[PDB]
């Protein structure tokens, strides 16, 4: 734990950057919704992982969450987000596909426009969490996310956790493959 800082950037309305969008890079973003909404923005380029940007709120509507997601999806090269499918995940994932036609959607099955809930999926997730950090092998910058990895128990939020578990159970998979490199 402990060796990790953070970069204590301004709260952009929500947003927080840590590095701008550069062209060659390959970006992933997965998605914990409303507690905040917490939007995980992961360089999944060279095997050193950076988490470049983080979406933290618990005021926004799920109804405009989708037109905040879109924006920062678009802004980082077309990027793929993979949504939980929690109550409400089910509804943003929709919307960010039909009313927003954003079709950089990662889904589990054509019905499941993302990553569905089951207790095998979180814990898997939070195991390959453990070994990404540990290993210094994803790099986090978020003040708020490091605050959560200090408050975390392997059985107070999680929001910003939970979204970079959603990016473990990610990298259990087979799909990750093509997403991944420049
Ligand atoms: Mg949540």
């Amino acid at each position: 734990l402990s060796r990790l800082s953070f970069i204590d950037v301004v709260n952009d309305n929500g947003f927080y950057q840590f590095e701008k969008p550069k062209e060659g890079r390959k970006y992933v973003a997965t998605l914990d919704c409303s507690d905040y909404h917490a939007l995980q923005i992961i360089d999944i380029t060279e095997f050193p992982y950076k988490q470049v940007a983080v979406y933290h709120s618990n005021t926004t509507s799920h109804f405009i969450l989708p037109d905040i997601v879109f924006k920062y999806l678009m802004m980082y090269n077309e990027c793929p987000v993979y949504i939980e499918l929690n109550s409400t995940g089910v509804s943003i994932a929709k919307s960010l596909a039909m009313d927003l036609e954003y079709d950089n959607i990662i889904c589990d099955s054509f019905i499941d426009l993302g990553m569905k809930q089951s207790k095998r999926s979180k814990a898997m997730g939070c195991s390959a969490l453990k070994d990404l950090i540990e290993k210094d092998k994803l790099i986090i910058n978020h003040k708020g996310t490091i605050q959560e990895l200090r408050t975390f128990s392997e059985k107070f939020h999680d929001d910003l956790v939970m979204s970079l578990v959603i990016f473990g159970w990610l990298t259990t998979q087979e799909k990750f493959a093509e997403y991944a490199g420049k």
